[PDB]
């Protein structure tokens, strides 16, 4: 890791490359290997969240074709022939990490292919340049697992946090979702708004590939932070990636605010 100097040691955890930054300033508090390339998961929905943000109106809808309903899970529960809002759909992304949301998404951005573009795309405009997409999901895809770092991510959380839409959604605890008896309640994936108090937001993602991921942010003492996790297992009686999130933003909180180590 690179911490500050004089810095309380930060406890080891299963994340093998992370970030901790400054929500609103853009120092970076610590890092561990925060440039090295890894498969982004799930957590590369916030970069298409973005894209849908910035082209798409919430209220305008699509008819779900069985092409977008048939990725692997997780899923939201899109289905063929059924009607969905922009919102919906972003509700279904950022709260259960719905690949057939993600895939509906992109079905309204252009296609498969163009939505990868436009998230590249995206990517390049934040300064995000060791980010590449090859799905919108985070699946892997004919391009391959794709790529991020610790440092992308936080760059791209930033820029969605920015959006008061996106820091609405991801700090919702649930959602309703339409279902064939009407509208089902889903609810917010993310364990950090129920565990620690001052989260305001986060994405996890987990494939074979990727292993686990997260990105997230939350507020204390009138700071913001933001972190990522990147390609950890957790083991048996070891932390969490939900105990390890909690440990780096106590560890942020607690640091003397002149201390950092760069900048994003």
């Amino acid at each position: 890791d690179v911490q500050p100097a004089g810095s309380v040691p930060i406890p080891d955890g299963p994340a093998q490359t992370w970030i901790v930054a400054d929500l609103d300033s853009g120092q970076v508090l610590a890092g561990r290997d925060q440039n090295v390339a890894h498969p982004p998961a799930s957590t590369i929905k916030v970069l298409l969240a973005l894209v849908a943000l910035d082209e798409l109106d919430l209220n305008s809808t699509v008819v779900a074709d069985v092409a977008d309903t048939q990725a692997e899970c997780n899923c939201v529960g899109v289905k063929p022939g059924r009607s969905y809002t922009a919102r919906q759909l972003l509700d279904g992304l950022l709260l259960v990490s719905g690949n057939d949301a993600a895939n509906t998404l992109a079905h309204m951005l252009g296609g498969q292919d163009v939505t990868v573009a436009k998230m590249n795309a995206k990517a390049a405009t934040l300064g995000a340049t060791s980010t590449h997409a090859t799905t919108p999901s985070g699946l892997d895809g004919p391009g391959g697992s794709g790529a991020s770092t610790a440092h992308d991510l936080v760059v791209i959380f930033r820029a969605a946090m920015a959006n008061p839409v996106f820091a609405q959604i991801t700090a919702e605890p649930s959602a309703m979702f339409p279902s064939d008896n009407g509208e089902q309640l889903i609810v917010n994936q993310d364990e950090l708004l129920q565990r620690y108090p001052g989260a305001i937001g986060g994405k996890t993602g987990y494939t074979n590939a990727a292993r686990k991921t997260f990105v997230g942010a939350a507020a204390r003492g009138g700071r913001r932070l933001v972190i990522a996790m990147m390609y950890g297992l957790v083991k048996e009686g070891g932390p969490t990636y939900w105990d390890q999130a909690a440990t780096l933003f106590d560890w942020g909180f607690a640091l003397n605010p002149q201390a950092s180590v760069g900048s994003l």
